[PDB]
C-alpha cells in the first residue's frame, strides 16, 4: 500500500519517518518536508527534541565527514521544535502525517521544513586517477536529536543523521531544436567538408533517449572513416578549488563512412545513463555512487534568485558529433542540451538508507 521511510538513532531511541527520499524542485517551489519523529521513554522531559535541516557545500571527503574536510560552506539551516510543538505555522499535517500520528505514540510529533528553490540540488563528485582534486558536492542533511536547547548537541549517539535528495525538475518548453550545428573545414584547397546536426528537443529527462540528426556534405578530397556520436558532461567546481571535469557519459558509433564528393545523412539515437558507465571518473552525480537510485547530475538551472559561486558545482551537457578523417584532421560540432530529473513519472515501513 503506502510506503514510509524510517531511520533511527544508533541508540534506537529516536526514530524519523518520511514519505519521500527525494524532493523535487519545480523551479516555482519545492516539495515539502513533512515528517514525524519518535522518542519513546522520557528524553529528557527537561530536554527538548529538535530537528535540523541543513544544506552545505563540502569539499575534501564526502559526508560532512570531519576527517579530510578541507572546506565547507553553509547554504541554509533550519530548526524548529518538534516537542514541545509551536504556534508556527503552516502546521496542517499532510494526510500521511496524520495517519502516522495515530499509528504511533502520543510522543510522535510532526515536523516540517520548507526549502528555497534558489538552493543548489543534490550533487556529488569524486575525481578519477585522480584528477588531483578531492571529492566534493552539495548535501541536504536532516538531523534530529534532544537537548535542553539548540546550542547544545550530541555526537550521533542520541541524534539521527540522514541525507535527502533535492532533484531538479523542469518542463519541456517549446522552441527551436537544439540549434543545429553547422561547420565547414577546408582541409588544403577550396573544397569543403560540411557538417550539420540537430537534436529533437532542447530538454531531456533521465532515461529519455535523444535522436541526433546528422548531415554530411563532403565535397572535400579526404574520406570520413568513421562517425562517432557522444554525450559529454561538463562539471565546474566553483568553490575553493576551481577545477573542470569534462567527460563523455555516452557514446555511439557504427560502420559509417563518407566519400569525397558524397553526401550522407542519418539519425543516431543516444542515451546517457550513469548505469552505462563503469568508471565514475570525475563525474557529477546527484547522490552517492554506490546507490542504485543515483543518476548523472541534472543540468544546473539558469539559477533563479541566489546565483553565483553558491551553487558549488556547475553541471551541464553537450552532444558531440565527430567525423574521423583519414588523411587526417577531425571535423566536429557540439549541441548543448539540458538534462532534467524526470517527473512524467496500509502504511508499510521500508528502511530509509538506500
Amino acid at each position: 500500500g503506502t510506503r514510509v521511510f524510517k531511520k533511527s538513532s544508533p541508540n534506537c531511541k529516536l526514530t524519523v519517518y518520511l514519505g519521500k527520499r527525494d524532493f523535487v524542485d519545480h523551479l516555482d517551489k519545492v516539495d515539502p518536508v513533512d515528517g514525524v519523529v519518535l522518542v519513546d521513554p522520557d528524553y529528557l522531559k527537561d530536554r527538548k527534541v529538535f530537528v535540523t535541516l541543513t544544506c552545505a557545500f563540502r569539499y575534501g571527503r564526502e559526508d560532512l565527514d570531519v576527517l579530510g574536510l578541507s572546506f565547507r560552506k553553509d547554504l541554509f539551516i533550519a530548526n524548529y521544535q518538534a516537542f514541545p510543538p509551536t504556534p508556527n505555522p503552516p502546521r496542517p499535517p499532510t494526510r500521511l502525517q496524520e495517519r502516522l500520528l495515530r499509528k504511533l505514540g502520543q510522543h510522535a510529533h510532526p515536523f516540517f521544513f520548507t526549502i528555497p528553490q534558489n538552493l543548489p540540488c543534490s550533487v556529488t563528485l569524486q575525481p578519477g586517477p585522480e584528477d588531483t582534486g578531492k571529492a566534493c558536492g552539495v548535501d541536504f542533511e536532516i538531523r534530529a536529536f534532544c537537548a535542553k536547547s539548540l546550542e547544545e548537541k550530541s555526537h550521533k549517539r542520541n541524534s539521527v543523521r540522514l541525507v535527502i535528495r533535492k532533484v531538479q525538475f523542469a518542463p519541456e518548453k517549446p522552441g527551436p531544436q537544439p540549434s543545429a550545428e553547422t561547420t565547414r573545414h577546408f582541409l588544403m584547397s577550396d573544397r569543403s567538408l560540411h557538417l550539420e546536426a540537430s537534436l529533437d528537443k532542447e530538454l531531456y529527462y533521465h532515461g529519455e533517449p535523444l535522436n541526433v540528426n546528422v548531415h554530411v556534405t563532403n565535397n572535400s578530397t579526404k574520406t570520413v572513416k568513421k562517425i562517432k556520436v557522444s554525450v559529454r558532461q561538463y562539471a565546474d567546481i566553483c568553490l575553493f578549488s576551481t577545477a573542470q571535469y569534462k567527460c563523455p557519459v555516452a557514446q555511439v558509433e557504427q560502420d559509417d563512412q563518407v566519400s569525397p564528393s558524397s553526401t550522407f545523412c542519418k539519425v543516431y539515437t543516444i542515451t546517457p545513463l550513469l548505469s552505462n558507465n563503469r568508471e565514475k571518473r570525475g563525474l557529477a552525480l546527484d547522490g552517492k555512487l554506490k546507490h542504485e537510485d543515483t543518476n548523472l547530475a541534472s543540468s544546473t538551472i539558469v539559477k533563479e534568485g541566489a546565483n553565483k559561486e553558491v551553487l558549488g558545482i556547475l553541471v551541464s551537457y553537450r552532444v558531440k558529433v565527430k567525423l574521423v578523417v583519414s588523411r587526417g584532421g577531425d571535423v566536429s560540432v557540439e549541441l548543448p542540451f539540458v538534462l532534467m530529473h524526470p517527473k512524467p513519472h496500509d502504511i508499510v515501513f521500508e528502511d530509509f538508507a538506500r
